[PDB]
């Protein structure tokens, strides 16, 4: 019952047509979907292979470019799963089979159908004490509102994004009490409103690099601490402050290409605890 304890991964395979026709928040070099496919299959094979999670791997859907970002379409809290509404009307088409996958799972399954809300779960940060729901472009107070009467058991609080950014693209969990946090002006705003929100101070992890604050942290039987965290090419100024996190199973994953369309660790997986 620990915070972070998983036990299920959903994930999803990236289609070719990622490389071209994926949204993204800004213009930049070419995607190599190969090697994509490749930091893909090396992200699953930790969750699976190395750390021993069930994982279950959706199905690639070319017409859906950006179906391997699972984590948008969902977010778990212990036994419930709220089927989210994207902001981004075509990523909608994603949402059932990720609900089925988690009915499997046997899921307590809450939708998200007003046709007025909207939220990506990469804009929900949820610290194992409450929530905290980014207010983006994607993101929207009405479906804010229905993530917290969803989650009637926790807190929710909401934070101004800006950009084509989420919440979860400059800050998640690093440990128990433990927000992985980056130094830009942004990333340090959104903290300050985070901290003063709520009824508990957390402890912080600030990183040189906004993107490399976000890392996946699990709590795994016969290890304890595991975090996943973005590699010493990507991020060498990051990756030394994680590297301080002597109790900490450190395991660095790459995520280059999909960066580039803003797919960071997190995005890649909906993380479920079935007892």
């Amino acid at each position: 019952a620990a915070f972070g304890r998983a036990t299920h991964a959903v994930v999803r395979a990236l289609p070719e047509s990622l490389g071209q026709h994926a949204l993204r928040s800004a213009k930049g070099e070419e995607v190599d979907v190969a090697r994509a496919e490749r930091q893909h299959q090396l992200y699953v094979g930790v969750l699976g292979s190395k750390l021993g999670l069930q994982v279950v791997e959706l199905p690639a859907d070319e017409s859906l470019p950006d179906c391997v970002f699972v984590e948008d379409v969902a977010v778990v809290c212990e036994e419930t799963a709220l089927i989210t509404r994207p902001g981004a009307p075509s990523r909608r088409k994603e949402v059932d089979m990720m609900k089925e996958a988690l009915e499997k799972l046997q899921l307590n399954i809450v939708e998200m159908k007003d046709e007025n809300a909207t939220l990506d779960g990469g804009d929900v940060l949820f610290t194992g004490r409450e929530f905290f729901v980014g207010l983006s472009k994607r993101t929207n107070q009405r479906g804010a509102e229905i993530l917290a009467d969803t989650f009637k058991d926790y807190a929710v609080s909401t934070v101004p994004v800006a950009d084509g950014l989420h919440l979860k693209s400059f800050c998640s969990m690093a440990g128990p009490n433990l927000i992985a946090i980056g130094s830009s002006e942004s990333a340090q705003k959104a903290l300050k409103i985070m901290q003063q929100m709520s009824d508990h101070r957390y402890d912080k992890l600030t990183v040189p690099d906004d993107i490399a604050a976000n890392c996946i942290y699990l709590n795994i039987p016969n290890k304890g601490h595991v975090l996943l965290h973005r590699t010493p090419e990507e991020y060498p100024e990051s990756a030394k402050v994680y590297e301080k996190l002597k109790d900490h199973m450190l395991i660095p994953v790459s995520m280059s290409e999909l960066e580039k369309v803003d797919g960071l660790l997190t995005c890649c997986s909906v993380l479920i605890n079935k007892k």
